[PDB]
RNA sequence: AAUUUCUACUCUUGUAGAUGUGAUAAGUGGAAUGCCAUG
DNA sequence: TCCACATGGCATTCCACTTATCACTAAAAGATCGGA
DNA sequence: TCCGATCTTTTAGTGATA
């Protein structure tokens, strides 16, 4: 018996709030006069220096350790076979403990104890390691151990520069930490090497094997290729995708010519390309050839490699080099433009074209690589002057067709041939393109270079001289200059004579190109530190001294005071805490110990003292100093915290490892007993209630004592302090004081509050004094960022400001991460079982649609958010779409999409959760592969897909409603959290919570009246005798004389191999060709009903717009085409099977095809919508056009509420169920015969 | 037509909703340019 | 499979864009600096 | 030239069933 509002306090959420600090009195001058702006600007310049030097050191350690690697791999294949063959979960289990172990034995090497490396490097990597995460990369110990880097004295001057700064790099140590690691990480050196790496050098392999297996003529070729590439000279070419050469196959250069042994060199422009692995397999599989065929059939394909971390990338491709500046760009092309008229190249090409144009053309040829790009761009198709040669060479005469087209493609042909295959239609648009593009030229060259490059005009004038006169130089490649043929020697020789001083452009077009599109520069907040290595780290009252950060509040209003140093020490000012009714600030006063698992260790068992007394004598050791009264260490509580075994025995991981519970009961209650002596004790937690307590022997784990006793020490209260002494405090320069700012703490504020304002004031409300349910946690960051009725435009961006960040953390009183809180959603779920069930349907034409459905299916409501507060987004968003890649044509600025995403974004999920707590539902929502949605945003961004996903998640675990009171569940004391904690995608599973994740098949094209989806697939259907056989598989046609439809019977036990074999329940369909007349909807707008939209196929494999069809029409039309009597209701099918004509045969399948069509489009006019072909039982055409809101309006609705009955499924595949899981997904199978038995 | 920041309006120098920051690393996808074969 | 309508394999720039980790700290301990 | 204050650094380690 649970209820809805008792999915609260969870697990922790962390979150971070922004705000602007306004400057209060005169201390804006004290940070002005003393400097510290610029030195911090000047840090963060120096620290970014630095960082290319100091990971120079870390890929130095990294190809020094990683080289000496030599292991086995075939256990961990065999694991990853066994567990792709059978995906169980014990396999699985055996592939993650097998990863982990070969992740430990590469991390070993960097550790220093490998089984197989002697003992002296051993401890010389190892003590080397210890030097990475401390001040070592500084005082150049590491430098001097580790091989020689050997920086200059001026990288030496700069990391003297950060002299008694190194916590400045203190988060940068832990980002490295996680690329030495063995957790399995993702952004780690051995999980990219074991889980990453290796099983695509695996794939590597298996297709190798098999491709030589399949086909070993081809096994000398590569070899042949192999010495194209010239590397791996000393290795085969069968050794190289073998296992062991791996161990080789871990620095960055060797998985660099592995990728480039893939790839192939690429020479300077102009010039052909080294073949590499997939170029020939590529040019076999384009041979046409039955070895085509059979190469195509295995996968073709081979896989490059992921680039090792931190290293840095090289190739041995060219390289072009890149323009420094614009003054140099358009100095170079005006010298170039200046030697270009000096060549006088202009009246040079009018002078050899009105000599083709008045000199015979036989003896001037055109290159057999050009002829379609000279189809596409002179005719309308690329097809006409191929096809127009080809049959002129047959006319001119099976087979002898074939060796023609194929003397076509490689021979080059003379333009009189051309001409006189061709119309003289091609010679004049031959002659009008060349005045065009030589008039470009001539207007290219008269025009004189723009000042500067900086806005849009002069970089989109100088693109136009440049494609004007790259176009001109492809318009010089025509030719076939090359002396294999006839060509005239002269002409020939002054063509290249042309074209030599040609070539440069294409090369300055490149390089204007990477010049060109680079990202503008823009001015960037950066990080303050205030010449303070540790600035607001924590909010302590004994580090207040150290970090210097300290708030009040004063009527309501926020204030945030930084203690600077004084002549470069720590004075240690204070205040006095007046009494309450005196006027001014309310300081805060921070009692927090920040996390037992780590504070308690550290500050009882892990000093150095006790260590000392304890390797050379056994007897327990009393501990005095920050102590009210002496604590005992004893023996075995020093060897519960080190017993020199990675499982300790109060963790659970030695009770899981041995089983002995007894034992590890025992050591937990002892080791509690200890902390609670240890916090009764200690001097800071001296004063700290600690009743709430269970009994010791209660408890059953280390983290659930853990959760329960962490948000008793912390603590906040609040003593007001005299104003007076602030203000000299402030006028003195002794303490920097600003004011917390947004846009809701303005006196003309009188709306509804934002959400993080929201956060802001239960901060400081005094029921979370009382319970501390949300806290304020540490490491708070500062930036500044310089500058870039009556109302101002962008405003903000007009003077430099101060900005502050900090982190917040909701349900404290929580545990971290929440447990089986999957099972309690399924126990909600079991008990309410009459709960709604919202489709949500992200697509690409009207976005997002929403469907509502009871437990019975009976829909609520249906919307597509289109226009949310009456703005259409999706029009907006596809124009911006339309400049977007308009702009990127144009060489223009590219912008950004996010901003606008998150605003329509932001109102949708508004929206969702408005109906969220409205009807207490919950949500579905289809699964998708990432490499599907990957290529849908590829081809238009438009799409939300992935997006959507991460705000959903976002917003649905910390849910805080602003019109809830601040106590009730949903305020922000007691926010609302219906999601699994996010983790990542990787880790996802089918369910978060109170969303689903559902198979995406089989939603939209779906009769929602009868259950019906088309069971045949059209590829299998292609020749004729096919056609002929798929007819024959028919029960029989009748005429109905009443409405004048047909109806054609269907038993699933025909036309298998043209089925696609998906078994539905109804053993019959009855296929409605009804007639095409005009119906009237809800609205009583006239539509002609029963019509389909098919594309118009242009020829073989060609495809250009669609057109609407009228399936009876053409149909009865086709039976009085050949004079079948069908006015008698007979049986048609036999009477025009006997008829063995193609195209008679062709027409029925294409109309028997466009009925069983589903989805009707028409994007030129807009319609969007389904027409079932089979009649309902009740005798209903269902037709989406009828607005009927009993049934969705469109397809996409029909989606989402198929989606919607798919989760239905899943909740009621829920209540039969007794284990209180659900099932890993469902098949197409499955749910078609289960909506087929509830429809039908 | 204003915002910690973003989106949408202008009745109030504002309104409605959203807003995990910093650091690091890798990957994906576009556009242009070439080399090679295909309809 | 869900989506379709000039291409496939690569190579080099440039751009946005996504995902995946880390901390979300006070005290212990060492380095240093001013004193006799 | 060696001690006592003090500022900077780094450090500590949990989660799953009777």
């Amino acid at each position: 018996m649970t209820q809805f509002e008792g999915f609260t306090n969870l697990y922790q959420v962390s979150k971070t709030l922004r705000f602007e600090l306004i400057p209060q009195g005169k201390t804006l001058k004290h940070i002005q006069e003393q400097g510290f702006i610029e030195e911090d600007k000047a840090r963060n310049d120096h620290y970014k220096e630095l960082k290319p030097i100091i990971d120079r050191i870390y890929k130095t350690y990294a190809d020094q350790c990683l080289q000496l690697v030599q292991l086995d791999w075939e256990n961990l294949s065999a694991a990853i076979d066994s567990y792709r063959k059978e995906k169980t979960e014990e396999t699985r289990n055996a592939l993650i403990e097998e990863q982990a172990t070969y992740r430990n034995a590469i991390h070993d090497y960097f550790i220093g104890r490998t089984d197989n490396l002697t003992d002296a490097i051993n401890k010389r990597h190892a003590e080397i390691y210890k030097g990475l995460f401390k001040a070592e990369l500084f005082n150049g110990k590491v430098l001097k151990q580790l091989g020689t880097v050997t920086t200059t004295e001026h990288e030496n001057a700069l990391l003297r520069s950060f002299d008694k700064f190194t916590t400045y790099f203190s988060g940068f140590y832990e980002n490295r930490k996680n690329v030495f690691s063995a957790e399995d990480i993702s952004t780690a050196i051995p999980h990219r090497i074991v889980q990453d790496n290796f099983p695509k050098f695996k794939e590597n392999c298996h297709i190798f094997t098999r491709l030589i297996t399949a086909v070993p003529s081809l096994r000398e070729h590569f070899e042949n290729v192999k010495k194209a590439i010239g590397i791996f000279v000393s290795t085969s070419i069968e050794e190289v995708f073998s296992f062991p050469f791996y161990n080789q196959l871990l620095t960055q250069t060797q998985i660099d010519l592995y990728n480039q042994l893939l790839g192939g060199i690429s020479r300077e422009a102009g010039t052909e390309k080294i073949k590499g692995l997939n170029e020939v397999l590529n040019l076999a599989i384009q041979k046409n050839d039955e070895t085509a065929h059979i190469i195509a059939s295995l996968p073709h394909r081979f896989i490059p490699l992921f680039k090792q971390i931190l290293s840095d990338r090289n190739t041995l491709s060219f390289i072009l080099e890149e323009f420094k500046s614009d003054e140099e760009v358009i100095q170079s092309f005006c010298k170039y433009k200046t030697l270009l008229r000096n060549e006088n190249v202009l009246e040079t090409a009018e002078a050899l074209f009105n000599e083709l144009n008045s000199i015979d053309l036989t003896h001037i040829f055109i290159s057999h690589k050009k002829l379609e790009t000279i189809s596409s761009a002179l005719c309308d198709h690329w097809d006409t002057l191929r096809n127009a040669l080809y049959e002129r060479r047959i006319s001119e005469l099976k087979s002898a067709k074939e060796k023609v087209q194929r003397s076509l493609k490689h021979e080059d042909i003379n333009l009189q041939e051309i001409i006189s295959a061709a119309g003289k239609e091609l010679s004049e648009a031959f002659k009008q393109k060349t005045s065009e593009i030589l008039s470009h030229a001539h207007a290219a060259l008269d025009q004189p270079l723009p000042t500067t490059l900086k806005k849009q005009e002069e970089k989109e004038i100088l693109k136009s001289q440049l494609d004007s006169l790259l176009g001109l130089y492809h318009l010089l490649d025509w030719f076939a200059v090359d002396e294999s043929n006839e060509v005239d020697p002269e002409f020939s020789a002054r063509l290249t004579g042309i074209k030599l001083e040609m070539e440069p452009s294409l090369s300055f077009y490149n390089k204007a190109r990477n010049y060109a599109t680079k990202k503008p520069y823009s001015v960037e907040k950066f990080k303050l530190n205030f010449q303070m290595p540790t600035l607001a780290s924590g909010w302590d009252v004994n580090k207040e001294k150290n970090n210097g950060a300290i708030l009040f509040v004063k009527n309501g209003l926020y204030y945030l005071g930084i203690m600077p140093k004084q002549k470069g020490r720590y004075k240690a000012l204070s205040f006095e805490p007046t009494e309450k009714t005196s006027e001014g600030f309310d300081k805060m006063y921070y009692d927090y110990f920040p996390d037992a698992a780590k504070m308690i260790p550290k500050c009882s068992t892990q000093l150095k003292a006790v260590t000392a007394h304890f390797q050379t004598h056994t007897t327990p050791i009393l501990l005095s100093n920050n102590f009210i009264e002496p604590l005992e260490i004893t023996k075995e509580i020093y060897d519960l915290n080190n017993p020199e075994k990675e499982p300790k025995k109060f963790q659970t991981a030695y009770a899981k490892k041995t089983g002995d519970q007894k034992g590890y009961r025992e050591a937990l209650c002892k080791w509690i007993d200890f902390t609670r002596d240890f916090l009764s004790k200690y001097t800071k937690t001296t004063s700290i209630d600690l009743s709430s307590l269970r009994p010791s022997s209660q408890y059953k784990d280390l983290g659930e004592y853990y959760a329960e006793l962490n948000p008793l020490l912390y603590h906040i209260s609040f003593q007001r302090i005299a104003e007076k002494e602030i203000m000299d405090a402030v006028e003195t320069g002794k303490l920097y004081l600003f004011q917390i700012y947004n846009k809701d703490f303005a006196k003309g504020h009188h709306g509804k509050p934002n959400l993080h304002t929201l956060y802001w004031t239960g901060l400081f409300s005094p029921e979370n004094l009382a319970k501390t349910s949300i806290k304020l946690n540490g490491q708070a960051e500062l930036f500044y960022r310089p500058k870039s009725h009556e109302i101002i435009k962008d405003r903000r961006f007009t003077s430099d400001k101060f900005f502050f960040h900090v982190p917040i953390t909701l349900n404290y009183q929580a545990a971290n991460s929440p447990s089986k809180f999957n099972q309690r959603v399924n126990a909600y779920l079991k008990e309410h079982p009459e709960t709604p069930i919202i489709g949500i349907d992200r697509g690409e034409r009207n976005l997002i649609y929403i469907t509502v459905i009871d437990s019975t299916g009976k829909i609520l409501e249906q919307r597509s958010l289109n226009t949310i507060q009456q703005f259409d987004y999706q029009k907006k968003l596809d124009n911006r779409e339309k400049e977007r890649v308009a702009a990127r044509q144009a060489w223009s600025v590219v912008g950004t999409i996010k901003d606008l995403k998150q605003g329509y974004l932001s109102q949708v999920i508004h929206e969702i959760v408005d109906l969220m707590i409205h009807y207490q539902a919950v949500v579905v929502l289809e699964n998708l592969n990432f490499g599907f949605k990957s290529k849908r945003t590829g081809i238009a961004e438009k799409a939300v897909y992935q997006q959507f996903e991460k705000m959903l998640i976002d917003k649905l675990n910390c849910l805080v409603l602003k019109d809830y009171p601040a106590e009730k569940v949903g305020g922000v004391l007691n926010p609302y959290q219906l999601t699994d904690q996010f983790t990542s995608f990787a880790k996802m599973g089918t369910q978060s919570g109170f969303l689903f994740y559902v198979p995406a098949p089989y939603t939209s094209k779906i009769d929602p009246l009868t259950g019906f989806v088309d069971p045949f697939v059209w590829k299998t259907i292609k020749n004729h005798e096919s056609r002929k056989h798929f007819l024959e598989g028919f029960d029989f046609l009748h005429y109905d004389v009443k409405t004048g439809d047909f109806i054609l019977h269907f038993k699933m036990n025909r036309n298998l191999s043209f089925q696609r074999g998906l078994p539905g329940f109804m053993p019959a369909w009855d296929i409605v060709f009804e007639k095409n007349e005009t119906q009237f909807d809800a609205k009583g707008t006239p539509f002609i009903a029963g019509k389909r939209i098919v594309p118009v196929i242009e020829n073989h494999r060609f495809t250009g717009r669609y057109r609407d069809l009228y399936p009876a029409n053409e149909l009865i039309a086709l039976l009085e085409e050949k004079g079948i009597v069908f006015r008698d209701g007979s049986n048609i099918l036999p009477k025009l099977l006997e008829n063995d004509d193609s195209h008679a045969i062709d027409t029925m399948v294409a109309l028997i095809r466009s009925v069983l069509q589903m989805r009707n489009s028409n994007a030129a006019t807009g319609e969007d919508y389904i027409n079932s072909p089979v009649r309902d039982l009740n005798g209903v055409c269902f037709d989406s056009r009828f607005q009927n809101p009993e049934w969705p309006m469109d397809a996409d609705a029909n989606g989402a509420y198929h989606i919607a009955l798919k989760g239905q499924l899943l909740l009621n595949h829920l209540k039969e169920s007794k284990d209180l899981k659900l099932q890993n997904g469902i098949s197409n199978q499955d749910w078609l015969a289960y909506i087929q038995e509830l429809r039908n």
